[PDB]
């Protein structure tokens, strides 16, 4: 390998997610740096081993990827693609860099976030930040687990990392971004039952639904892709709950890493656009997409490299 | 006794607090929500337990405890006084509850807040809601320890719980909010030597600097007030950092618990309009007070029996 | 003066519930037994701590008690009532002693028992032996969370502790044991919302229903006891999860404390023989009693004489 | 790589081992049972992660597997061999499935072994079920640590898993187990230091006793074996106390994994029917099998692809 | 009405002893130490809340009592008596001042130990300091279990702290050390049985030996003692082990408090004196005492007043 | 080939035990060293997975010359001494190092007193240190310690001895160093200045930029890259270790490299100083007492004796 950043982070039940965007005049800035973001990361997060498990996932955007950088683009870097479906739309939204910092607590994840706009100041716009926290038995703010049939140790390995189908950028990633706020007050007047049909699996034990059961539209359905190999097409997610009481926003962050944007993008083309036998994915009757950004994770080398 | 809320709790990592005011016509279901919060902050924490150490007190402003109550009002009840001092001003914003919501993790405190903003949907207006996040050293946003010389067991009854002198209201305490931001910038262009000045304490060890150096404008000296007969007036503190690094936006919400509010406003008289030796607390030169009020949170038995 | 045994204990996740029945002639390696108990909880939990958590609390039967002890009886010490409902049935076992073992992990209730049978061997004769375990979000059987409303601090002191009503036993308590067995596959046919109807209480949330909602054959709401002044009447619970999968059985053993067992029997007839709105507690048409006792748990100064 | 089962799993504190005979008619329930077990395990698991560690490693009998499957057999796969030795005798028993479920917690156990036989009720019939239960300083029902000289790490998959050998079964393994009862009052009549000569090791300290003190007819003597090209054979083993205190039951379950029957075959051998200068393990004559089983636990992907 | 220091600690896996002498001329030093000592521990303790656990347990001894203070002396404040007996001898070592200081890392132990140190340097001259650890499951370095039969709650309370007979000093206590070095090699030629007949318990179980076959000089026979009315005298130990492997220092650091120091006196003339039916305690065939003082450790507001 | 465990997770106790060999002792030597890694199993074992109990044994040049015959790692020699003009670096006698780390202080000692029962009278103490971790990963001068250590494959790339000395594949040099440092003249200093010795900001660990981070800063020094561009990383784990009432604080210095001239060019560079820089200023409060070099074999080189 070269080194990839810590996209396969152990379970965190904290993180920020920060976007922006590069200022006119600020690329210089942005690339010094680029080049210092894992001694940062090591400065704030050193001191908190073993428990911290602090890491920031840096990102690029297609357009201030030709910005900052002289020579070769990854292969499968462009602008994040607005899917206009007859009901739902997935918005294209500014981003040319994002932070993805994850620890088990907000400070250090708060701590390093500051380190580094510090450092930005001047240099870039804040396009979004979010504050992201787990509940305790994994779930999500519909009340779901979420995660489960995410892919572990080698399987993940493959899923995510570039390899030897685009060389010069083996062991970056690509991420995809969006911010859903749902509607609480429709999903609870579900029955769990119905609620068990829009998601796919049972809400209390997390068992999947058989497939007798299961119906088209539900997000599990939606969500599982085979590829001309016969064999399932993976992503890794590690989607956080936000939101604020008062003005009553109850959200999912969604990132999405893969390694190539082709298994993502067709994961929503089917949410979004439908399929022979769904018109839609139902859980997007429950949440709106507000957010939606495609980024490009280097290998740790590349950045120190600068 | 009667039994107090959990004004004195352990020592907790993440708060809710929630400040709202009383729309016209949303007496009732407030009465209502205030005889079932004891039992939704059970129904949210006990299956977290031990660990979650989950609290909500709940406090109940000047105004509307007469809007609320008829009968007897706690003897120190007022609204939150101004203070427009030479240069620092402690402004009064409106706030007719509070919760102050408390545990381990952020999103147990989520969660009840959820509960409650759920019940009161349409009875109230928040003005007021911040996440706070204690750093990992028991630290402030400022860099110092914060907490240090709060009492403990009985010296903390004692300082906080009302008693005999007021036996209606005996077990309830006074809450006094202020949410301050800081001007970072201006204290990180300051010495080690010379923030050490302004708090009154050491910053890496955190022992009080000695009688001979301690400045009379610092922190630690303007808040150290002796009642008639010699010993020390202290009240208990549990101020949490809470920010935005987007918005530069770095705060301290302070909240501090007394029997009478007499102590906590003395501590502030001195804070912002000085004495003859001190013209001010120099933490206010790096400290902006946005809010401001005062309420009373009854004993337990209080709210279960209304 | 009094130091009560455990019954008040942190929450833990493994539980033994032993009952004995004393043969004839075995009152004397009984009373040696009692008077070591709390020593072999010592000896076995020290080594463990903090993390162990281990405690025994002892209880003895009325008619045990006859057969030990001379003298005053504790005031509400009597065998256990069967209560034989239109629909449901509490039934009597027999048990002379109870060891209710309680630890963070099976291995240190095990070696207590371990010891505490050794010392008894050839003198008792076993009547039930569970071997419990909490689900980890506090849920039982049912999956619902269980122990929510118990009472803390001095609310369960008052609730639990024999005091000044009967002062020459003050310390101690009365504890009413129950093994049911669940009918799992009736019960999760149920939708959520009808299993929420059946307990009181909603299921993932663990928040209680509303008083206009809630129905009055609930768990719950026949649980809910005021006394003559309007305040209401508690026990202290800690209902453990057990079973066997290859037999099909899937269990919840009830276990109540309370300062007398009025408080606790007041709330069984209600469950097993009705209201006027509520013919019994709906609970019981998934859940079937097979084993009935009651016990007086002393303080622990009278076992150590 | 194929991905094998979690035959090398952390130290987990309890299990369930559960034994079962496929009954006349049952193959095709067996079959949908297998091909979903990985998706229970995380169903069951992933929400109790990190702390939970439950898995199950599911195993399949010489019988069983000409009944369920046609095509290659596992190379080393035959029914248990019966020892029927001078004092002591290793009886075989029926069964024809295995799922070893092991966690840190028995109520994780318990759930998954609940919706597994939920699956196969009516297909299958119960051999044996053991709730197993680790003593806190990793010792079994003798009062010695057990699992000291087990390989970690490389020398571990080299030992357990299947590889070029058999390339079908890549990624597999073979299990034995045997429940074995202990006569606790025997054994606690010994000293210390004759219970040392019977196992090879210290108690206290769990140093192993020299070469020149261990005795021929000590655990750790036999069941160390050398292999023709001089180094030594390993298996794994994650052997667990059970019992009843009422029924007098005092017991360690057995379970060892290899990547060829034969090496647990030839310990089996030198305990039960002894070598030129030792009649038979000692440990045997505090222990008496009831049980005996051979199965092969697959790779995860030949049970996934059903 | 009165604070005693934290002489109940919960259990801590650290301490630091540390023993010095006041020299001539350093009584005020000394005086102004005692009334900051509970700041000092807030100030390095308040940081590692809940965690830390740490506490600093302050005494003063018979002849530097009269040096530092006029006025009342505690009842039974005197110097530790010798015990000369006909093979064991408790030896009495030069002592002042005690700080027992405990926490649940040596970190915090040290540091707080520096701080001290740092005010008295130049006031006191130090005669013994003792690094302490846990070793495995509460054991000591004969092996065996060391605590087991200490008084809880409020047992220990009424075993401990001064009250009504002494009452100027109530919730104070007295604190008996006595570093005690063991000669291993002769231990450990003992069989373990023979072990447990000079400790009076089992090893591995720590279970009590039966009145049957309990020695008479065993150490738990001679330090069960009962007063005139029938009842157990109790005192409460924390004993550490020390040592150093290079000089072969194998260590007990002994320390008890009481409510007076007759109970304590009472079991150091069972053990080195003897009874009509035992010599001496056997312990003391494999320990050997190099220090013995006695001190009073005041109630916490005694020494925040002076 | 397998290393010893140079590559230790985070542990925040150690024993460091030096000593040497005396007249005669050496088959007692060779016998032990073939059974190190099983004593370190037999201790640690029943304290998994929290325990993180390892040993790491190494050989000083003299030392190797006594104990095996045939060919020498290609850089084992004595530790060189430093006599710079202020500042010196002495060389002490140690024969074999054990490098004892734990997360408990009692898996040290346990393991220490095995190794050293085996060795009575074969060997002589020259050294024991039971160091401790302070805080949040800080040293005895209050600056967090360890930082910019490599991880992962770098660190095995830094660390192991590979095809540049094949038979030896497998193994690292280690150099200690026990410092004492003078606190009374270090509290003299104003934090900034103390920040502008060690080169990175006291609080928050924050490396000092290049335009004023000085030439004779200890992380400047220490900085030193290979003539091909490449960072020359060595693997450090320091602890702290003192004694109150003496008045000793000290950093316990242990450095792992695949070859000991990255480690002595380090300490040319703090010693003996530079074009830009007399020494490490570092130097100016810490003063060295012991200095040793070690040969760490691969585990299986131990175990095949
Ligand atoms: C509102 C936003 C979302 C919510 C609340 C949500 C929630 C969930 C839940 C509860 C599961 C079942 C448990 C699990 O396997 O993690 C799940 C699975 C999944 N979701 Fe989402 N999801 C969201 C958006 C998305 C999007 C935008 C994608 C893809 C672009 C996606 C892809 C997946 C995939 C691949 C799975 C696993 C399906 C399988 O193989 O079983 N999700 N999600
Ligand atoms: C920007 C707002 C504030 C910050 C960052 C802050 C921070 C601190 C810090 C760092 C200390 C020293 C350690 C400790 O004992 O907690 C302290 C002490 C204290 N603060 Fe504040 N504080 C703030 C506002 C206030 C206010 C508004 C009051 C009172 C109305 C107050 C009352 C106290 C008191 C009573 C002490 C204890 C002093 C003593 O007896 O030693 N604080 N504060
Ligand atoms: C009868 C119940 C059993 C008990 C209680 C038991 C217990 C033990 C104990 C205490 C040890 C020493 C520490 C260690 O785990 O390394 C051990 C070692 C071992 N046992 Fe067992 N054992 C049993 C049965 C068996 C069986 C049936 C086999 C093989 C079929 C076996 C194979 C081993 C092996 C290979 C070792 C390691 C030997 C070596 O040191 O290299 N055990 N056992
Ligand atoms: C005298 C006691 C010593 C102390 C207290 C000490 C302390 C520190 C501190 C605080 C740092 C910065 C944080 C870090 O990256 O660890 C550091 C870095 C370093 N020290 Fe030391 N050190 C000492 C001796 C030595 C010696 C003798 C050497 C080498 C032979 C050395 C080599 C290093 C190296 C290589 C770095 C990392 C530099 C970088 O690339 O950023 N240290 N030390
Ligand atoms: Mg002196
Ligand atoms: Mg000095
Ligand atoms: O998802
Ligand atoms: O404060
Ligand atoms: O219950
Ligand atoms: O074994
Ligand atoms: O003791
Ligand atoms: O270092």
């Amino acid at each position: 390998e070269p080194e990839p950043q810590m996209v396969l982070s152990p379970l965190t039940s904290a993180a920020i997610f920060l976007v922006v965007t590069i200022d006119s005049g600020g690329e210089d800035t942005v690339r010094d740096l680029l080049s210092d973001v894992a001694s940062l990361e090591r400065a704030v997060g050193f001191r908190a081993q073993p428990d911290g498990r602090l890491s920031c996932v840096t990102g690029i955007g297609s357009e201030a990827w030709d910005r900052l950088f002289s020579g070769a683009r990854p292969a499968g870097l462009h602008p994040f693609r607005e899917l206009d479906g007859p009901v739902h739309r997935a918005v294209a939204t500014p981003g040319d860099l994002l932070f993805h910092i994850r620890a088990s607590r907000l400070d250090l994840c708060f701590a390093l976030a500051t380190e580094i706009m510090g450092r930005l100041r001047g240099a870039v716009t804040p396009q979004d930040e979010v504050h992201g926290f787990k509940y305790f038995d994994e779930r999500d703010m519909l009340g779901f687990v979420d995660g489960t049939e995410n892919p572990t140790g080698a399987a993940a390995r493959r899923a995510v990392l570039v390899g030897a189908e685009d060389p010069a950028f083996a062991g970056g990633s690509y991420a995809v971004v969006q911010k859903y706020l749902h509607d609480i007050d429709a999903w609870e007047g579900l029955s769990v039952e119905a609620q068990e049909r829009v998601i796919g699996r049972r809400k209390m034990t997390d068992v999947e639904l058989s497939d007798d059961v299961k119906p088209a539209d539900s997000h599990v359905a939606l969500t599982s892709v085979t590829g001309p190999d016969g064999s399932d097409l993976e992503i890794l997610r590690d989607n956080m709950p936000f939101g604020s009481v008062g003005r009553e926003e109850f959200g999912t962050y969604f990132i999405g890493y893969a390694r190539t944007p082709e298994v993502t993008e067709t994961m929503l083309e089917r949410m979004f656009l439908g399929t022979a036998s769904a018109p839609h994915d139902r859980i997007l009757d429950f949440s709106t997409a507000v957010t939606g950004s495609l980024f490009f994770t280097p290998a740790a080398d590349f950045l120190e490299d600068l």
